[PDB]
């Protein structure tokens, strides 16, 4: 008649070939058998160990008496004779976790069942860490007893992530941006943040100080109200900045900008944004625009400060 092998993919590890080849030898050609009932072959459908041991599949014959069984912890290699295969774990949102037997075997005795049995471990699909902080699978084990918490770690069981202790954001015209990781655990956990605030990979759509005050990156907290002003003190995110005395490459000499002289009088808020933003590469104004009213004739015009116009000396040397 002529037929053979038929493998079994499985999700998540090396699968499973049935093996026509013994199971003929023995029976000696009797067909009807696994394939009027026990195996459709029109319709067929995927069982779990246990809807063998509950007789369907593999389990109405595997018992122990016929031939050996499907419950025999120490007899599963007999078929998943497989060649090991980590298990991965894709997330939408998360570095890529994995799990491994190999490693994991060698720490009961060749235990098995002990976790393909236990519905706590081996039952719901797509696991979250909720439901695995309160025991259910993972921690089930990991669970600050038997094994480290599983609030923790997660560079272990995750691909990468492991938080860093204090993280850079170069910038160019202002200088640079220190946050302290390690300052803002002990104050807040992962998901306050990690996605919808910041992401784990390293790419993403790397916000500005204006973005914040929408609600988003530090503005999502610093804005003033849960934590300190997205809007001034400065000196506290980026290191050195601070408002000081510029000096002005212009065609007929330097101009002067004190800071000092005008922060006597004036916030951050008044000229900054609307006015002069801060990065070193911003837009030349010409002196025909701070008449028009731009630049710093926005105040220097007579009426408040005193105009652009007269007085050339006192904001530039010549
Ligand atoms: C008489 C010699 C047999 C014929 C005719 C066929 N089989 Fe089998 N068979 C068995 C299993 C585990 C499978 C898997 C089915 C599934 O996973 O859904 C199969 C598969 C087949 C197929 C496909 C053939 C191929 O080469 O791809 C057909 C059409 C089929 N079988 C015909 C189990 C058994 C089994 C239990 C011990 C016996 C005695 C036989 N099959 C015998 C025959
Ligand atoms: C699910 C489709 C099955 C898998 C997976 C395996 N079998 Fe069977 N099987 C049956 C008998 C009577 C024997 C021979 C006697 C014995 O050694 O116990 C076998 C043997 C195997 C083996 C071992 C092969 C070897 O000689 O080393 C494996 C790995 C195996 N089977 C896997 C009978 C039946 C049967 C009853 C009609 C069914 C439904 C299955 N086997 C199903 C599977
Ligand atoms: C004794 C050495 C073991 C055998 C044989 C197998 N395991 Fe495991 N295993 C574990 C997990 C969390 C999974 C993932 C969830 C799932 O697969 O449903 C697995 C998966 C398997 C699979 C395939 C699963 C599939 O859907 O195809 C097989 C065939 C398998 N395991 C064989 C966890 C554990 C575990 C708890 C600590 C132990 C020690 C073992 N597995 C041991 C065995
Ligand atoms: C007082 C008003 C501040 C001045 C001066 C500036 N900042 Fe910041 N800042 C922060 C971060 C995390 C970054 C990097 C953002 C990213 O990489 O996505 C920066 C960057 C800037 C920039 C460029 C973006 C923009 O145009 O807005 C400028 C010009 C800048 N910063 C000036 C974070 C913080 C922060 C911690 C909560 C505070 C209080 C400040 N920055 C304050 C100012
Ligand atoms: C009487 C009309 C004045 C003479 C003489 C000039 N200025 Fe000024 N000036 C100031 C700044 C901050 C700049 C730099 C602006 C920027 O970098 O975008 C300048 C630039 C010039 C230029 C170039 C513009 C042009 O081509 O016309 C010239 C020619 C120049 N300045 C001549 C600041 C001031 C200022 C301090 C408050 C006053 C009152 C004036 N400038 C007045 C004159
Ligand atoms: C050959 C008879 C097997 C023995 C012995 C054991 N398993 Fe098995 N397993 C086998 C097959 C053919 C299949 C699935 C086919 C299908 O219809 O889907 C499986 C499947 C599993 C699974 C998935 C089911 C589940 O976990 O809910 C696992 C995890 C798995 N097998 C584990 C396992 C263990 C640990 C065994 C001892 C209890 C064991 N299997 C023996 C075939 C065979
Ligand atoms: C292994 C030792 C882990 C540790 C420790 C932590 N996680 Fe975990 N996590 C692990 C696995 C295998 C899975 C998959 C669960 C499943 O559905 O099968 C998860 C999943 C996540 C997810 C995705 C689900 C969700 O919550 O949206 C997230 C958010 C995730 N893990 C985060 C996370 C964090 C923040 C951890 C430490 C602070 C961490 N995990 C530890 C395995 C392990
Ligand atoms: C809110 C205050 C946070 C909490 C709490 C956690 N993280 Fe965090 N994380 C936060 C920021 C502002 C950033 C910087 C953005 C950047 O792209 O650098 C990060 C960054 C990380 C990273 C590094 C990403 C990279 O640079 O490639 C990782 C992987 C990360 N964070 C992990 C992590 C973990 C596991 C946390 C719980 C212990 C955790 N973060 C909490 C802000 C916040
Ligand atoms: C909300 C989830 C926050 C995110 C995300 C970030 N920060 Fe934060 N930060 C938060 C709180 C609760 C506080 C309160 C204000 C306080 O007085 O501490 C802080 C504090 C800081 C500090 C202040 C240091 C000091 O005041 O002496 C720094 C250095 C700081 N935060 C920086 C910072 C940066 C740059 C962030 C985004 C990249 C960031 N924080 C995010 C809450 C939140
Ligand atoms: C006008 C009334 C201003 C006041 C008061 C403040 N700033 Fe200022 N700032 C102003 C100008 C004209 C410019 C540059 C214009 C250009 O486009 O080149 C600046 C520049 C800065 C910068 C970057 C340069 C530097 O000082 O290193 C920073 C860091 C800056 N200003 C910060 C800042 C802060 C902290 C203020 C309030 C406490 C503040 N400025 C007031 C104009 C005005
Ligand atoms: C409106 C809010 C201003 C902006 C924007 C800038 N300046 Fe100004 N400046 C302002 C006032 C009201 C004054 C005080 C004197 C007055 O009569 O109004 C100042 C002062 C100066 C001075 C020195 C004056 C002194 O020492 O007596 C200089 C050096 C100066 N301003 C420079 C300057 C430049 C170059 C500006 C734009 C790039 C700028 N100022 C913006 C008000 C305002
Ligand atoms: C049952 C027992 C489990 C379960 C359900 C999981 N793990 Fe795993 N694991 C367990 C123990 C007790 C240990 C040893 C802890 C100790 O040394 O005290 C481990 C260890 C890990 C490690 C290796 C760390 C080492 O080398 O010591 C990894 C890679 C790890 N566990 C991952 C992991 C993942 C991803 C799990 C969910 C799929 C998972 N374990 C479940 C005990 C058990």
């Amino acid at each position: 008649k002529e037929t053979k092998n038929v493998p079994f993919k499985l999700k998540n590890a090396a699968p499973v070939i049935f093996s026509h080849d013994i199971h003929l030898k023995k029976y000696n050609n009797n067909c009807r058998i696994c394939h009027i009932a026990l195996f459709d072959l029109r319709k067929p459908k995927r069982y779990t160990m246990l809807d063998m041991e509950k007789g369907k599949s593999c389990g109405a014959c595997h018992t122990g008496m016929k031939a050996f069984s499907v419950a025999d912890d120490s007899q599963c290699v007999r078929c998943h004779s497989g060649s090991a295969r980590p298990v991965a774990y894709r997330m939408k949102g998360a570095g890529e976790a994995v799990f491994s037997h190999e490693v994991h075997v060698p720490m009961l005795e060749g235990k098995c069942r002990t976790c393909h049995s236990n519905r706590e471990i081996t039952g719901g699909r797509n696991v979250t860490m909720a439901q695995m902080e309160k025991g259910k699978s993972c921690g089930a084990c990991h669970n600050d007893k038997m094994a480290f918490t599983v609030a923790g770690n997660c560079g272990k069981c995750h691909k990468g992530m492991t938080p860093p202790k204090t993280v850079n954001f170069k910038m160019k015209g202002v200088a640079d941006a220190a946050f302290s990781h390690e300052f803002h655990l002990g104050m807040y956990k992962c998901n306050e943040c990690h996605t919808k605030l910041f992401a784990y990979k390293a790419g993403a759509k790397r916000f500005t100080m204006a973005d914040m005050d929408k609600g988003k990156s530090c503005g999502a907290c610093h804005n003033g109200k849960d934590a300190f002003s997205s809007a001034s003190d400065c000196g506290k995110c980026h290191p050195g900045l601070k408002p000081a005395k510029l000096t002005y490459k212009t065609s007929v000499g330097e101009a002067y900008f004190d800071h000092d002289i005008h922060l006597s009088m004036f916030k951050c808020a008044d000229c900054h944004t609307k006015v002069f933003k801060y990065r070193k590469g911003s837009a030349p104004a010409t002196m025909a625009d701070m008449e028009k009213g731009k630049s710093c004739g926005v105040c220097h015009n007579g009426k408040d400060a005193f105009s652009v116009a007269d007085d050339c000396v006192k904001c530039h040397n010549m």
